[PDB]
This record gives structure tokens, sequence and C-alpha cells, in this order.
RNA sequence: GUAGUAACAAGAGGAAACUCUGCUUCUGCC
């Protein structure tokens, strides 16, 4: 039975207003969507039948709402049916809607069908809900969606179905000011068409007594007093810059770094440089592979002790130099020439002081310490503890797991680790889960931003933010893993810079409280306006954008000529395969670690550089109708020269090259063939 | 193959308000 908060959050989209439903992680807003679909049901006009989709951002959510939507309505006589990218393949999705009064997506599976030709209107729908709708910005499917639905509406020639957006936030953008922060909700709200925002406001108090806000503690720690490791690394990393420098002069390339070695700053300047120096050009073209192919070794190398560094900032020394000795494995795994050989020996010439270090105790890192401190202190306390750990990379995440499971909290407490996909699987993710809602020792749950939000994650006493910062939408989720009486949440940092963010997350999020606010005493007319006026100068800027040569490819490493554009066939909008005998001269192949079918595609090897020295991945090659072994080049590992000019250029994205490619075509394969 | 007003920013335009830009970190999706 619904709660009067519920009922509440309802009512401006019962009465078919686009309708916000903002509402805390947990208080039961698919429910509320669940009310105002039944009304919606109920109170079609005469000759007309509903249709309803439901839309989630994340695969395990789709699962979950699906199942929802399925045990409330099937059970009244309607039919529920859910796709996702696991049945879109088998499914006709225009068939599905046909035959379903709601139906569960990924939005993906929508704009597909109307990439497709499938669909051709929105108003095949009469109520689209959006999951986590914050998400509507930019290129993201739901934009992609609403972009349609706005384009429908502006030709003012079709029935618009409703729209319901749910969040947990509406979020501040850039926002420093409360006048901001109304523009930031305003630019949502127009993305969205929504004509009112619902927020619990005549039943707060019950909406409290189900909603516990987490119980807030930003602990600043101290740094090593010293720090050996670091100097030892630092000074290696000083060694690598000047033979680079004497390699090729790359301050003519890219500016020279600041040497402010272990820091996110030099990491985006290595990966800056790395992009200019793969674009070199010069006249000698084997003085330009040897250049560039040097040039990829000695940043790959910095890169990774730039890595160690961060990664001993915030765990033990053995975790950092670990990092370094897997790295070193792989590099004498490889090509292993000359100039990896010697980095390889400088590195090892300074191990065995880096081994001594490892085991000094008095290097111990305090934040560390803290940390171990906090969860002894939970665990001792209530020995029923469940505590989700937030670190930010999969690295320190790793660090973490092996701490924890060398060292076990209170010499019992065993972790489990959850990172985003590969990597780990969806089935893998779920079986962490499984064990950390269950298991009697398995008590910890250590994760990246995987576990902020939408997967199914027990209730946990205590949440620890582990240098983990963000935005306020961001402090908002992970505060809802720990929603329970009692709940802690403690952010545990040696950065300044770090509390103060935290500080403004609070002043923000009060900022975002009072828009609402002020933006809800706004009558129909005033608040239509409003979107209104946004919703054409989005428009005017679309439009501005719409109306506004022959390449070869060389290997990303090593510069070697891979093929030609004319070469290359695009395989349903996504898949560049290259045709001919002389590329085959060109690449050299692996079985594939995880041969699998996607697509229609069997993949059967990965594809490399012929070149040992370089050994670069390509892609990989597949098969698929009637032909075996085709290459499938991925663009990242190319760099492309105009034939016109010779100048050499960096593409991330097929979009601007795809409108000179030639698509697939069956017949004109076939005819590559003997008969 | 692709997305993120996410992480971290750094830089460019602007008198300023503020606009544009990332392939890195992380996650998502097909
Ligand atoms: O350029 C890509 C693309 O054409 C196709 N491909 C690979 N992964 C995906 C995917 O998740 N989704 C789609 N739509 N298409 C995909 O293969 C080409 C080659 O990419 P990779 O070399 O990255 O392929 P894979 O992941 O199999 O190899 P690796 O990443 O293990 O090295
Ligand atoms: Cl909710
Ligand atoms: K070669
Ligand atoms: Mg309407
Ligand atoms: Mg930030
Ligand atoms: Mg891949
Ligand atoms: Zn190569």
């Amino acid at each position: 039975k619904a709660r009067s908060y519920q009922i509440e959050l309802a009512q401006p989209a019962i009465n078919g207003k686009n309708a916000l439903i903002c509402a805390p992680t947990g208080s039961g807003k698919t429910f509320v969507s669940i009310l105002i679909c039944e009304h919606h049901f109920q109170n079609m006009p005469a000759g007309r039948k509903a249709k309803v989709v439901f839309l989630a951002t994340k695969v395990p959510v789709y699962e979950q709402q699906k199942n929802v939507f399925k045990h409330h309505f099937e059970r009244q006589g309607y039919s529920v049916q859910g796709i996702s990218g696991e049945n879109f393949s088998n499914v006709s999705v225009e068939k599905v809607i046909e035959d379903s009064d709601i139906i569960v997506v990924t939005p993906q599976i929508l704009v597909n069908s109307f990439e497709d030709g499938t669909l051709t209107s929105l108003s095949i729908f009469t109520l689209m809900i959006f999951d986590e709708c914050h998400n509507t910005t930019g290129n993201h499917p739901y934009n992609v969606l609403m972009t349609r639905y706005l384009e429908q509406k502006f030709n003012s020639a079709s029935q618009l179905p409703q729209i319901l957006g749910l969040t947990a936030s509406v979020g501040v953008g850039n926002a420093k000011n409360i006048e901001e922060t109304i523009e930031h909700i305003c630019s949502l709200c127009s993305y969205l068409d929504i004509q009112a925002i619902s927020t619990v406001r005549e039943n707060i108090q019950e909406l409290q007594r189900f909603m516990n806000k987490p119980e807030i503690d930003v602990r600043l720690v101290k740094r090593r007093i010293h720090n050996p490791f670091a100097a030892i690394i630092s000074n290696l990393m000083s060694e690598t810059e000047a033979l680079m420098r004497t390699i090729y002069s790359v301050d003519t390339l890219s500016q020279n770094s600041k040497k402010d070695f272990g820091t996110q700053n030099y990491e985006h300047w290595i990966v800056v440089t790395q992009r200019k120096c793969r674009l070199l050009q010069l006249e000698d073209k084997e003085e330009e592979s040897r250049i560039c192919r040097a040039l990829f070794i000695c940043t790959e190398h910095l890169r990774k002790y730039n890595d160690a560094l961060i990664i001993s900032e915030d765990a033990r020394i053995i975790d950092a130099l670990s990092y370094l000795t897997e790295f070193f494995t792989n590099v004498k795994n490889g090509p292993y020439t000359e100039l990896e050989q010697h980095l390889t020996a400088k590195f090892q010439e300074k191990e065995p002081e880096l081994i001594a270090l490892s085991k000094d105790e008095t290097n111990e890192n305090p934040k560390l310490e803290e940390l171990v401190c906090i969860l002894d202190d939970a665990y001792r306390y209530n020995p029923q503890t469940r505590t989700l750990l937030f670190a930010k990379t999969r690295a320190l995440v790793s660090a973490l797991k092996k701490c924890m499971e060398e060292n076990p909290i209170l010499n019992y407490i065993k972790p489990g680790v959850l990172m985003g996909r590969g990597g780990m699987t969806l089935p893998s993710q779920k079986g962490v889960l499984d064990a950390f809602k269950t298991s009697k020792d398995n008590r910890l749950l250590i994760a990246t931003s995987v576990a902020d939000e939408g997967i199914d994650i027990v209730q946990c006493n205590l949440v620890v933010l582990y240098e983990y910062s963000g935005n306020v939408t961001k402090m908002i989720q992970v505060r809802g893993r720990g929603r329970a009486a009692g709940s802690k949440c403690i952010l545990v940092t040696s950065k300044t810079e770090v509390v103060e963010n935290e500080k403004c997350n609070r002043y923000k999020e009060e900022m975002m409280n009072k828009a609402v606010e002020k933006i809800q005493k706004w009558d129909e007319e005033t608040f239509a306006k409003k979107i209104h006026n946004l919703q054409m100068k989005e428009r005017v800027l679309r439009d501005s954008r719409r109306k506004e040569g022959q390449k070869n490819l060389l290997c990303g490493k090593c510069k070697a000529y891979a093929c030609s554009t004319d070469d290359i066939r695009i395989i349903k909008d996504s898949h560049h395969i290259v045709l001919g005998e002389a590329f085959k001269e060109r690449y050299t192949t692996k079985p594939h670690k995880k041969p699998m079918q996607f697509d229609g595609f069997e993949k059967k090897s990965k594809m490399y550089c012929r070149n040992n020295n370089c050994q670069h991945d390509w892609g990989i090659t597949v098969k698929y109708l009637t032909f075996d072994n085709l290459p499938v080049i991925k663009i990242k590992s190319f760099v492309m020269e105009s034939t016109a000019t010779g100048t050499q250029m960096d593409f991330q994205k097929w979009k601007s090259i795809n409108s000179s490619l030639k698509n697939f075509d069956v017949e004109e394969m076939s005819n590559l063939y003997p008969p």
C-alpha cells in the first residue's frame, strides 16, 4: 500500500502533466511511477489504449525494474516485456511494442530502432518513464530520444507521450549561486519537457521516518613524514625524461613537463605528449618510425612510474612496487627492444633498495593506518556491520583488496571487490554482491563508482570514502548506500582540497534544494515560458551544428603502413573491415582470449602489427555470414595520413571518417573469393 | 562500436559574468 508521500509525489503527473519526481534513493520512486501508470491506464480517452515504456540506464536496473513491473501488472491482465542488449538481436522491437502494454528497456534499444527505421515516431507511446533522468544531457541515449520528442513537439503535428523523470538529484552543474542553480535545473527540465517538479512538501515527517540521512565524518590525515620510495622513483623519472630529450627534442612537440611527478597533472601531461609524439612527421620515414617508437616506450615507462607514485600515496609501498614489477614482467615478455632492456635495467638497479624500503615498518602509510583503525573500530563495536569502501581507481581497489586479504580486519573480516566491466562481468558482479549480502565473514565490499548507484547492494551500516571525492549528485548517491538508522559515512583524505570540496558540496546541496523550492513557487505559465525559451535556444544551436579525403592508416606505435581508407568497409554502421590480400601481409594474429559471439560476429583472433619490435594491437578478426577471419580494425590503434598533404591526424571516433567509407556489401564480398 | 554537465583537470576566447575544448581516471551502454 502507498505511503502518503508517494501519493503526494504522484499528484502532478496524475493530471497528465510532464513531471520530474525528485526524491531520495530508496524512497520508492518506481512505486510512484506505478501509481501514475495505474491512473494512466484507467483514464485513457475513448478509443485509446495506453502504451507505457520504462527506461533504465543500466542492465541490472532494467532487470530489477522489469521484474517489479511484471509482478505488479501481469496479475491485472497486462502484457509486460523487456528488451536490453541481452535479447535485442533475438527480438523484433516493433513487434514487442505492438504486443506489450508496458515495455521496459535500456534506452539504446529505442535509439537503435529509430536508427534502423523500425520506429518512426514516439507517438507509439502514451507514457515514457525515465529512471535516473538527470542523465538526459549531450548525446546520452536519453537526450537522443528527447531530442526526437522535441522535434515532434516543434512540428506540432502529433500527440506526444507524457514524460515522467525520476531522480534523487537534479544537480547544480557549474553553478555558484542560486540564480545559476535555477538555470541549471531549468535546463534539465527543458531537455525532458518537464511541466512541474514534484517533491515531498506536505508529508516530510513521514519521509524522514523512512529515510535517515547518514552522519558525515570528514577526517584529514597526514602523509608519510619521509618519502624515500617517491624520491627513488622520482629520480628514475627525471632520468627517463632526460633520455627522452636525447632521442628527440620533445619540447618542439609538446611543452616541457613541470616535473610534478606523482600527480594527475603529470599523468595528463604524459598523455598529451604521447598524442603529440605519435603524429611526428619526418621526411626519412625509417627515422620517423624509430623516433616515434622510442618516444612511445619512454612515455609508457614514465606513465607507469607516475602510476606507482600515486599508488604509494594511497596504499603500501609493496603495492606500488608490485605494480611496477608486474609491468616490467610484461616488458620482458614483449618486443623487449634495446631501449626497453635499458629502462628495465635501470629499474632493476634500484629494486633491491626499493624492496628494503617496502619492508621497513617506519615507512607505513598513515592514511591506510587510519582506514584500518576505522574498520577495526566499526566491526568491534558492531560485528554485524557491512561496509562499502569506495576508492577511485582499479589499481587502488586492487591494492586495498590485497591489504585487506593479507591482513584481515580484526583477523577475520574478508573483503570482496566490485569493479566495472572489462574487469568484471555482470554475472561476476552479481556473485560478489550475493556473497557480500549473506556471508558471515565477507562483510566488507571494496568498490569503484560501479557501486555508487543502480545495482542492488545490501544496505551498509558504514560507507567509507577513501580519497573518494566528487560532486553533489555523487555524494547524494553514495549516501543512499548507507540508508539505515545508525548508518555512518566517513571521508578519509590527506588533501585539504578534498575537505574543501566536501564543504562546497554541503553548501551546493542546500542551494539546490532552495532553487527547487523557488522554481516550485512559479505558476504553470511562468514555468512553461522559461522551459520553452530554453528549448528554442537548444534548437537554434542544434540546427546550426547540422548545417555545419583519402587517407593511409599507419600503425600508431611504429608508424608502419597498414592500409588505405579505400580498403575499408563498414558492417552494421560500426565494424570496419579491411579488404584484400595486401592487408594480410601487414598483420599477424593470436587466438582471441575470450572468443565469443556478439552482433552476429564470432571473434576468432586478436590482430597485431607484424613488426616483432612493435606488436601493437590493431583489432580483431571475426567470422561473419559466409566469411571467416575478416580483420576488424580499431581506429584508436592508428594514425591517419592525408595522401594529399602528407599531414598526420588522430581520430578517436569513426564519425568524421565514415562518410568517406563504403558500406559492406555481401555481393561485393562474395566476389573476392574463388567460386 | 559508442555515451557520460561523471573523475581530474589543464588550456584557449572574454574587461568581467562566463563560453568552448580532453583520447587521461572511472563507469555505463549496444
Ligand atoms: O573497433 C571495435 C569494434 O568494431 C568491435 N568491438 C569490440 N568491442 C566492442 C563492443 O563492446 N561493442 C561493439 N559494438 N563493438 C565492439 O571490434 C573492434 C575491435 O575492438 P577491440 O580490438 O577492442 O576488440 P576486443 O575488445 O575483442 O579486443 P581486446 O579489447 O580484448 O584487445
Ligand atoms: Cl527511489
Ligand atoms: K615489418
Ligand atoms: Mg503532454
Ligand atoms: Mg570535481
Ligand atoms: Mg576491446
Ligand atoms: Zn607497428
